[PDB]
């Protein structure tokens, strides 16, 4: 109850090598194997003797290499820290082979494996209406408690989207195939935009997930923007008189007008609760857009949606983006990150 421990031991290290280098990692982590050959950045499985399960660990190897990476490492660290959820990747372990600050230099991250991304699963199958359901069940429910954290991932997409072999799912990899995904005010940025980015983007992967291809497959910016408005219909006045850049009114109001079309000739074969909920998910009015709790309540989801198993975060404090430090600050700040992790019971 009052009894301290005055000193820790450093776990013993080996070092091996993997994709060409060296990954120096504690003796805990065994078999270690490289997944998805560089798409996730130097991730490998193992299996973890101390909880007996699969890990993915990831190693960052440059971290501190300018102001703007250093920052970013400290970001990303901050935030895979606050974040506890089933639905989102989060930190198992944290670890540098650095004995002290002076000879930090690479961080290695550790998270549940899963196996799969959802690009991977839309390829080997073709998913049931039950699925599609619970697949985003679980991505509106993380990304409830993710807003609710006031946190707006930006570039969810397929390859964001861990899955496993039970249809379980985690977000991964919050930003700041690449662009068919993103919401149309931060494509061609109208406005400080809000949270239902995030949702704009859920629409886009459902719609793919029932209907087994991509919904805008955009061969650029303006071509996207035009796959887009066919679809959802041309905005009008006053819709155009919230958005702030004027380059952005200027060229839509050239192109021919177009009225919503119906959704119900698009998502043919689909459950109707289904293609309704993709009429609020796919709105351009950011402010009539559906949020991830509303959606969560929708009848789509009678089948999944729990109100006393859906929690929010704990608030997050993100003072620290508003200062300018050196790389020796950021990198020092994300060293005492690493020393300071508490891992999660047994
Ligand atoms: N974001 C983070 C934070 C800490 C540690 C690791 C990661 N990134 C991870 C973690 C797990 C997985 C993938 C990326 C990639 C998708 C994938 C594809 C193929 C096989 C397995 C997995 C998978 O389980």
């Amino acid at each position: 109850s009052h009894m301290l421990e005055m000193s820790q031991e450093r776990p013993t290290f080996y070092r091996q090598e993997l994709n060409k280098t060296i990954w120096e990692v504690p003796e805990r982590y065994q078999n270690l194997s490289p997944v998805g050959s560089g798409a996730y950045g130097s991730v490998c499985a193992a299996f973890d003797t101390k909880t007996g399960l699969r890990v993915a660990v990831k190693k960052l190897s440059r971290p501190f290499q300018s102001i703007i990476h250093a920052k970013r490492t400290y970001r990303e660290l901050r935030l895979l820290k606050h974040m506890k959820h089933e639905n989102v990747i989060g930190l198992l372990d944290v670890f540098t082979p650095a004995r002290s600050l002076e000879e930090f230099n690479d961080v290695y991250l550790v998270t549940h494996l899963m196996g799969a991304d959802l690009n991977n699963i839309v390829k080997c199958q073709k998913l049931t209406d039950d699925h599609v359901q619970f697949l985003i069940y679980q991505i509106l429910r993380g990304l409830k408690y993710i807003h609710s954290a006031d946190i707006i991932h930006r570039d969810l997409k397929p390859s964001n989207l861990a899955v496993n072999e039970d249809c379980e799912l985690k977000i991964l990899d919050f930003g700041l195939a690449t662009r068919w995904y993103r919401a149309p005010e931060i494509m061609l940025n109208w406005m400080h935009y809000n949270q239902t980015v995030d949702i704009w983007s859920v629409g886009c992967i459902m719609a793919e997930l029932l209907t087994g291809r991509t919904l805008f497959p955009g061969t650029d910016h303006i071509d996207q923007l035009k796959l887009i408005l066919r679809l959802v219909g041309t905005p009008g006045a006053e819709l155009l008189k919230k958005i702030s850049s004027e380059s952005a009114r200027n060229y839509i109001q050239s192109l021919t007008q177009m009225p919503k079309m119906n959704f119900a000739n698009v998502f043919i074969g689909a459950n109707p609760l289904a293609v309704d909920l993709l009429e609020k998910m796919l709105v351009l009015d950011s402010d009539k857009r559906i949020t991830a709790a509303q959606a969560l309540a929708h009848a789509y989801f009678a089948q999944y949606h729990d109100p006393d198993d859906e929690p929010v975060a704990d608030p997050y404090d993100q003072s620290f983006e508003s200062r300018d430090l050196l790389i020796d600050e950021w990198k020092s700040l994300t060293y005492d990150e690493v020393i300071s992790f508490v891992p999660p019971p047994l």
